[PDB]
């Protein structure tokens, strides 16, 4: 007796019956899977073997120290890069597999039961926040939301000045960026034209800034029973036909954030350690003095950006140029108006089975490259004395061997020890290479009991941009000037 109740004598479960929805509900509840393992991905996992490198650039000598780092993110927020993604609407059903991890999700588009949404809008009434969509799709949900928006803007609603939020990192690897911003980021990074090669060779430094402006978010309350999102026309076999199982379970978009997003690239050829500070000052719109080190950095900074939402169409703009246009990028989407509903920039998913928020674990190993720059310099000599003079100029040229060991190669001015006469001038180019610079200058007095007189003798001379050593005067009273020009 107990076997037959709530069942058809045919033994079949009729399509469009309450029995069908019940079977679907039990079918999803019966699923046993590991939530974390299904949403976990590993990046590269590099090994810690690195040697110190030295390289000569046209204007400077760089010392590069490579190091393996680890970046691991564990978030439920999924960044949106697609423009008009029909799949990414509130309450949409997504399949849990590789495609969900890659942010190119598989939409489960079956007959949907009505769903109730709430929207958090600054200056929106309590019970006017709810929306009842009878047949959830991208269109029906988008329409219901925009209808509420249009009403909310035309009725009243202050032009809410939207807060700007941003997170930033120093670029190193494309994989590392993907862990930080999402695995769909590769499209954006290619638009930003990030020069990873020049970073690794220490020729330039990159910082990536992600701006977010959330106008509003649409949310879905917890689903009581897994089968409550399906119409009775949906059967268990229908789900299996589309490959739904405990191994490929279901998830629903529990909320979507709407507004404007900006991925910013700050590309500087500087090797300074004040780069992060200079970039920050730029973002804050802080005035920069011309003779500062920051101004040197910012003048040599190329800026590219991808705009998602705000201003014109929904389409993504790829603006390019100098530092001057960063300020307007930030101010552009400051106000949320009737002109633009705003578009999805972020969404979150919850498992259909138990409404637990789906959290994605991503990690990767990357090489953190440090670069230390030593500027080239020139050593200038001027001989305007009434005497024969000799120079003894000597230095070491620094290099690094294939084992990263430090190497000092002795060097000497080819005209050392030679008798030089006024008016003699010369310029000796010295690379950042140079350590332990020593200059000795002596003069022939003509006196039999003391033929030579030292006019100048310094060791460990700093490699400034321009050092001019000028000698003049007489055999008995020689004069010397050690003039340094190293101002920025």
């Amino acid at each position: 007796a107990a076997h037959h109740h709530h069942h058809h004598s045919s033994g079949l479960v009729p399509r469009g019956s309450h029995m069908a929805n019940k079977a679907v509900n039990d079918f999803i509840l019966a699923m046993n899977y590991d939530k974390k393992k299904l949403l976990t991905h590993q990046g590269e996992s590099i090994e810690n073997r690195f040697i110190k490198e030295g390289n000569q650039l046209p204007d400077e000598f760089v010392v590069i120290e490579r190091k393996k780092r680890s970046l691991s993110t564990n978030t439920s927020d999924i960044s949106v890069t697609a423009t008009n993604d029909s799949r990414l609407y509130p309450g949409a059903l997504l399949v849990v597999d590789e495609t969900l991890l890659e942010n190119n999700p598989t939409l489960l588009a079956v007959d949907r039961a009505p769903m109730t949404y709430s929207i958090d809008l600054p200056g929106l009434a309590s019970s006017d926040s709810f929306l009842q969509v009878e047949d959830p799709s991208n269109s029906s949900v988008r329409g219901a939301v925009n209808d509420l928006l249009a009403k909310w803007h035309q009725d009243y609603g202050q032009v809410n000045n939207v807060p700007m939020q941003y997170e930033k990192i120093t670029a190193h690897s494309m994989e590392q960026l993907k862990v930080k911003f999402g695995s769909d980021f590769e499209k954006t990074g290619n638009s930003l034209d990030i020069d990873f090669n020049s970073v690794h060779s220490g020729e330039k430094q990159i910082q990536i800034v992600n701006f977010k402006q959330i106008y509003y978010t649409v949310s879905v309350d917890a689903v009581k029973n897994p089968g409550d999102v399906f119409q009775d026309t949906v059967t268990v076999e229908d789900l299996k036909q589309r490959g739904i199982s405990a191994e490929r379970p279901l998830v629903y978009i529990s909320s979507v954030a709407y507004g404007r997003q900006v991925y910013l690239k700050l590309e500087t050829t500087s090797k300074s350690d004040e780069v992060e500070a200079a970039f920050e000052a730029l973002i804050k719109g802080v005035k920069v003095a011309p003779q500062t080190e920051w101004k040197q950095i910012l003048d040599n900074t190329e800026v590219k950006a991808v705009i998602l939402g705000g201003d014109p169409s929904s389409g993504a703009r790829v603006v390019t140029g100098k530092v001057d246009m960063v300020e307007d990028l930030i101010q552009e989407g400051s106000r949320f108006t009737a002109d633009h509903p705003g578009l999805p920039i972020s969404y979150t998913t919850s498992f259909l089975r138990d409404n637990v928020v789906a959290t994605f674990q991503n990690s990767t190993d990357y090489v953190e490259t440090k670069v230390t720059a030593y500027r080239n310099g020139d050593l200038l000599l001027d001989h305007s004395g009434a005497y024969v003079a000799q120079y003894y100029i000597t230095w070491d040229e620094l290099s690094y061997d294939h084992q990263g060991k430090e190497v000092l190669t002795p060097k000497a001015w080819d005209r050392n020890g030679q008798d030089l006469t006024a008016h003699f001038t010369t310029s000796i180019p010295l690379k950042g290479n140079v350590r332990n610079l020593s200059v000795k200058i002596r003069e022939c007095t003509g006196l039999a009991w003391e033929w030579w007189r030292t006019v100048y003798e310094k060791t460990d001379l700093p490699l400034v941009r321009k050092r001019t050593i000028s000698i003049w005067g007489t055999t008995l009273y020689p004069q010397v000037e050690d003039k340094v020009e190293n101002a920025a």
